[PDB]
């Protein structure tokens, strides 16, 4: 029996869910693509169902969504700023059940799911303002009589693919940006978060229908695999914007590239935590924590390694081993709990495989490393010592709690160490030597999109541009200018003069 | 038998120029790959040799130029312009020998080979000043104590390759951006202008050399499509600036995609440019003439496609029929001459080859088309009518000076002929309409990296971004913010203060 | 008796306003000063009283002001975006009865007594994002192993001096770039507006309350000149922007600049329309007319000067004859009203008096001239033909409902009228030639701060800066980057190296 | 007789000087004013003569660079930056002469002599790339069919006044950043390098008269307090940069005020050196005695004040006693000495004054103090201790080598005393605490435009906006954005579209 039709789920109706949710939206709600079930990673049990996009769907979707865009570029960027802020209003209202649905179908804290609507709601501010300042610069031309301007426009339409560890606020930061930036979007996000997509797009799809604004401006089409790579081999996707896996992500920059369209790849990351013997004790003993098992770790900037100065090391284990038997778990919706389940049962699979890949490889596990005797998807956090820090498992991303610690001597090292692996999203050093903090700054410190100084690597905000480098895709969202991505430039050069080129010996007229 | 051991050609050796040249520079140079012989196109004539890279040559090249880069990343943006500042100097002291070597090699005529050295000269004082302007702005962080800041790093290793047009801007360009951002640049310039590439890296060498630098900051890999490949599959090659056709830089694009690293693509081009009805005539067709026929067509901003309105169809093309009858052709290095040859004699096939297809496609040429009886690779400059602006040799770049000529009545349909082909570099309209002119530059208007306004396709400069879109490529050189593209951007929040994160019912120290 | 004990007034209450009101605010309310009594320009009749501060006010005012930047100044940016955020919110919810009294305390219709209030909650909008912006570059040093970055910090305390014609949303857009910027702010209103800024006071006050902060980040001080002059003078006053006459806005600007503190100029205009031959004639006619009678003459971008070629002079002139004869009088609250009364009865005397003053300069008045007989400051739309360009009336800034209208010729001598006038606030050229227009935006074009291509001289809005050059003042408010005025920079040089200076021959 | 006669210094002649100079430049040369004489400050024998100006030479002058700006302006910001950079080039050519110019008439060292030309040179150099980037952003209207854009146009005529200490540089960076903006100059340095200015001047009319461009863009009116002050009043000069003394500046703040023109204001300084408890001593005593003795304490940036940790007080001050001992004084124009005489006898009179002043404020000399038995204005490099922080004279700006040196204990107290002061232009603090640092950066930190961390108070580079704040004047040169200053905004608002005014109930036509 469906949760949703348990009368303690009733809540779940005011984000107008039913027992079959249709999985398209282009103006009208329909779907004729597969029924997919999606459940509670906290017990396993079935919510609700949602009618994905079929071709057809698609096909048809990406016209209205095209047409609705003739429409939607001619209104002026404040204007689209000020949608942009009912849109924000509009989550407010519902930003209780929305979260409360976050934690249920993706299964991360209430106070994680709740945060993550209020992150949408703080995007949607931020991009009210900034759609009064979008533009380029008057420059003035070594030519007399003439004027040079760049001037930025809409590409069109914006294709959002999102994973399933931030099914709100990804794709919130895609929409709000995108949006004032005169783009139309479709969404296509994580198959096992679908109730939270058509959630959110219904939430969208009100406030554009009390605008009399075509809802294609804000499309979702529903599926997998197969809708995401048609997204990705559509040249009238003009931007698409891919946040998932290195594995996905990199099929999906050669399918745009090979069609030379534009691609926003936000993807994986091997994010690294480094302690000097200088550093604060009290400060990173919590903060490696916190980053470490925040989502279970199921967070893009997951700290899942961890330099330790050999001076501090044993130390820093056993404060951390202490700190980790005191984390809290249970359901995500008790607000006494620190600690959620996996999302999915093959995630609980992922995370003993690579446990016992360390092991092998020399690995010690001085904490947890077990799966929880417990309905749901739940393990224990996990503390790995011995690993080399070139240990293949190390080297990659397994998304669960799982950190490798390592010990080091010299700055020099420990910074090629951060650099050595593939992703390049985060990174994290904890020390009071002012020398050493903008060398980590400079260009032989780290080569992530992200590089923190005595705060862990989930340490990000709105006003930056958020993304990674190497094998994380290069893109970027939100802040600074990141808006540039979702517009075209165009160099214009105006000759208002009533000079004629010169002839060159040419007789004209 | 060579040109360089005749008397008359005795200033090639002022470029350091010899029978045999070695096409390899890293602070040595070498070179035993395969021998080229380059030819003068306008008699078809042997100039010199040069040796180029084998595979070997390549590896140690690129392993001394990120050696190098250590060096070069470690000194202040600023006394990175000032080496800029000299390499200026350097160019403008030998700016008529190499100007008259690129019309000898490339055949270009000499004001525009003299012009296109002028335009390295521009470059690098453009961005001597810039060299103290790159950086990111400090944002006010959410986090009491916090700062938030975005830095820009070198992204390392650019690897630079070039097209034959432009042998020495393009890579000017590029270079002068480059390592004033703290890179070190390897080199590899199309084969049939090898001598050019040879004599350019000989002049920033000594500028490196004589400021005790090491020379493979700037290094030189002449070879073909082998060495080519090898960078656009090489990992140590952080970004890879591609300049040349579309076919080339689409697979380039992809196998850099293929590694996650970085790319510029600027590629082909097929230009419009539209005159409407009330266009000033004596500005059209002056403006038409030489965007057509200039630099014998061979400009990536040359204009191939000419769409007039119903009106004044016939008048601008018997105007441009009889201005074409006085085109002055002659050896690239004569006084006074307007029109070269093509670059090869298997440029001059793709010529006759695209006439032949045009008037079977229905195209009617009303001037030129045919070759001319004379030492070198000349033909006749083409202006073809009758053709649908949809016929597949129109949407070709055909690297030939061959205008197509059309028709239209509105203004609807006229852009959308601008917009339908495949490229998007460059495109240009005539009108003194105040809403078409802002509707053209508009999210309605072109979709082309270059939008000018009373003004031909060929109108750019250094001030601004230059690049196309579409099958373009993308890229963006020179101007506004493009330094960005060479350069990694971290996004970092620095925690100076002496508070600790919330305990969150977990008992620390 | 007055308006507000009046039962058809009893909305009044709705804004927390009394019979008589406390017009100062510093986290706590008072006044010991003068009680001022503000009047209903469309009756002549008494609103309601307010106590306006003393000297003993405005000194502990301003501690207390200055107490509170301790706090405000350690909050971050973004965060007092969020408290800026509630106040838009707070004015969203009281729009329509703080419209209403913008209506009746000052006289303009009612349309654009709301659209005042809205044009504040834009503002606040705005400065959300902004609030996360604020900064400047991270710049290349040439030393090796130094750090240059450009720091941006709050000067301190905001005077903000306020002019009557919009006692709301002039005070709003200081209010709300200061504030995220980091600054405190005083605000001094215009005395006839007293309730206005009492209202909007209250407002802000309860914001910064329920988020439990220090309510001198925005305090109030009703007064008049001698306030105003104490403000000036005051060095614990960082930044005085003032909105008022050229004429005050000279003594302010030279007692600022006497202490050598900031001062930002907003003041008088003597705004041109300028209509070439090739202009839409169905354009130019309702933009000049509207431009020029709305407010009833009482914006400081009002259309005062049009300047017409003088082959479409006579034509032009005859359209706006026609158009002026339909505009609609009547009470500011009243519906499909289009034009209110005059601020004051010594604002219809100014009026009488510049009609004469251009009648014995050569003028002749085509329509309207006269004071209308009806219960309050009424005065017709005005049209004066004749008067040469040059002309003294014409010149000077009478914020009143005149208009006057010259001919000219030629393009070169029309761009040197616009601008051989002292002000220089909004300019506006209506033709359809390219190269005209970018002449005009260029060096040898207007000299105004505002400077229009076929919109009339009121056309202005939040992205874009907003002031004025010459007599104008030369400060600049809203857009662009208009927030360095409200901070101050610091160039800051940081060695993180371990290399010592050269020696140059000594032993250390 | 007079210096330039003895052919000691025939090298005078280079710079185009003779007995008696001409001091008015417009197109012509002239001058009926008074004539001047400059003495050498190191042997107070008279060098040459300078005709200055005449009230009628001013007007003639003033009309004259009016005339000049009409067609300055209408010249392209890039060009205009080709003259900058042509500037540049010949002041390198004659940089040796002007440099031991401005050793002789000013009396500071050769190597800053030459080192003050090249700051001119390196501003020009920056300048041209600036040229191609001044302008304002194109901006998003709220109305459809409506462009909003920001436009920056010359102010007009800029007028000059400049100090003594820096009788190139100070104009210099004035007159790079005014003419690249379109602005014409009117020039009047100090009366006492009179012929530093006439020098700069022909240096500058050269160049502009080999570009067949009017003499008057760069004009030059030498003069006292009367030229001054009727450069302040005039309402023809749209804008004042003055650079001099807070109580000179201060009147002439107020007249610029009085007729609502623009100023730009670069006021006297009481820089501060705070050295903390865990400040490294081997970077702080050299830097505090090369701030303070530099120039011989002359610069405007001197280090005037040191406020150093009781913990460490009397070991760095008796460093600093060792170390002052060791500098050398003697001829400007020698090798090896690094210390100079004061500029004026009148100089000298100030200095004494300010030493009895503070021993009656109840402080010690502990070093110097003394003048020095020699000709020329020469005196001893002074060292005083015991002094109150909130002195009269130590709030004074005495422009003599004067060092005071306070105690303090705590970090709030101390940045309160480095506020406490009328000055606000430089200010620096020496300690390696990261929290501490960040908060002398921050809100409740240095209220200087300059604020400074382990580098002394003359720290300023060509990149960032040079100016203080508060009896500073609040002026910006050079870098950054400080070009606005040159230029005025405005804000315009384009409707390029067929859409009438609503009519609201009136009917038209
Ligand atoms: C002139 O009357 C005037 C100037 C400025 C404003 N603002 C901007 C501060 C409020 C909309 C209103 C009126």
């Amino acid at each position: 029996t469906l949760l949703i039709n348990q009368p303690q789920y009733a809540w779940l109706k005011e984000l107008g869910l039913r027992e079959e949710n249709e999985g398209v939206y282009n103006g009208s709600w329909g779907g004729r693509g597969e029924v997919i079930t999606t459940y509670c990673p906290a017990n396993n049990e079935p919510i609700a169902r949602v009618r994905q996009a079929s071709v057809a769907d698609y096909e048809e979707t990406v016209k209205k969504a095209r047409e609705a865009w003739k429409i939607w570029a001619d209104i002026p960027a404040p204007k689209r700023g000020e949608i942009v802020r009912q849109i924000g209003d509009a989550l407010r209202e519902k930003i209780q059940v929305l979260g409360s649905l976050v934690s249920l179908e993706m299964g991360k804290i209430l106070v994680e799911g709740v945060g993550e609507v209020q992150e949408y709601v703080d995007i949607c501010d931020y991009a009210v303002g900034l759609s009064r300042m979008i533009g380029g610069p008057i420059l003035p031309s070594e030519r007399s009589g003439h004027a040079l301007i760049e001037q930025w426009n809409p590409v069109g339409l914006v294709g959002i693919i999102t994973a399933f560890n931030f099914p709100v606020a990804v794709y919130g930061w895609n929409n709000a940006i995108a949006m004032i930036c005169g783009n139309v979007c479709l969404w296509k996000g994580a198959p096992t978060t679908s109730l939270i997509s058509v959630a959110v797009t219904k939430i969208i799809a009100k406030v554009l229908e009390d605008n009399k604004l075509p809802g294609a401006i804000c499309s979702l089409t529903c599926g997998g695999a197969d809708i995401g790579t048609a997204m990705a081999k559509d040249e009238r996707v003009n931007l698409l914007s891919f946040t998932g896996s290195t594995q996905v992500g990199k099929q999906v920059g050669l399918m745009v590239q090979e069609r030379f369209g534009r691609s926003l790849l936000e993807l994986g990351g091997n994010n690294a935590i480094i302690a000097f013997e200088d550093a604060d004790l009290s400060l990173v003993v919590p903060s490696a924590l916190f980053a470490a098992v925040g989502t279970a770790g199921q967070r893009c900037t997951t700290a899942r390694r961890l330099f330790i100065h050999e001076s501090i090391h044993d130390e820093v284990v056993n404060r951390l081993k202490k700190a980790y038997a005191q984390i809290r778990v249970g359901n995500p919706w008790d607000p006494n709990v620190l600690y959620g389940p996996l999302h999915t049962k093959q995630a609980v699979s992922m995370f003993l495989g690579a446990v016992e890949e360390a092991k092998k490889e020399g690995g010690t596990v001085v904490y947890g490393g077990k799966v929880m005797d417990r309905p749901g998807n739940y393990v224990e956090p996990t503390i790995v010592t011995g690993l080399g820090h070139d240990a293949s498992i190390a080297h990659t991303e397994t998304f669960a709690p799982i950190l490798y610690v390592f010990k080091f001597k010299n700055e020099e090292e420990v910074f090629a160490w951060n650099n050595e692996v593939k992703q390049g999203l985060s990174s994290s050093i904890f020390t009071k030597d002012l020398g050493r903090i903008f060398r980590w700054l400079g260009p032989k410190g780290s080569d992530c999109g992200i590089v923190n100084v005595n705060i862990p690597t989930s340490g990000a905000e709105i006003g930056g541009a958020f993304g990674g480098e190497k094998h994380t895709g290069g893109g970027r969202e939100s802040g600074s200018d990141a808006w540039k991505q979702y517009m075209r430039r165009s160099t214009c050069t105006i000759n208002y003069s009533k000079d004629l080129p010169l002839a060159q010996g040419i007789k004209f007229q």
